[PDB]
């Protein structure tokens, strides 16, 4: 005879608030993903892509995933991990586009990044 079994690898648990971004994102997190789409996705990946935030490995994951609507929620469950940055960056993708339904939004919009554009083209496949 045989049989089979399955388990659930899923956590989330913060210490102190890692930032402002990061915390809004968890209250937010139903409508953000609700609201940024395959495509605003897509785009905001790749943003922490070139300020290398995101790990490859991570990148795939999210990437194979069942459902869009998934993609975006890992993507706020390993955003904790990387860091505030991480998050900061979504808060202001969506509002790069527009997102009324998210709002009201943080009162934090700045970027502390570095004086220059944002990206001239899309990632190349």
């Amino acid at each position: 005879m045989h049989h089979h079994h399955h388990h659930g690898s899923g956590s989330g648990l913060v210490p102190r608030g890692s930032g402002i971004a990061q915390q809004w994102i968890q209250s937010k997190r139903e409508a953000i993903v609700s609201q940024m789409t395959e495509a605003c996705l897509n785009q905001s990946l790749d943003a922490l892509l070139s300020r290398d935030l995101i790990m490859k490995e991570d990148y795939e994951l999210i990437s194979t995933k069942p459902t869009r609507t998934a993609k975006v929620r890992q993507l706020l469950d390993t955003s904790d991990i990387q860091g505030e940055e991480f998050a900061r960056v979504i808060v202001q993708k969506l509002k790069d586009n527009k997102q009324m339904g998210l709002q009201p939004y943080p009162e934090v919009l700045l970027v502390s990044r570095t004086p220059s554009s944002n990206v001239l083209q899309n990632k190349t496949l």
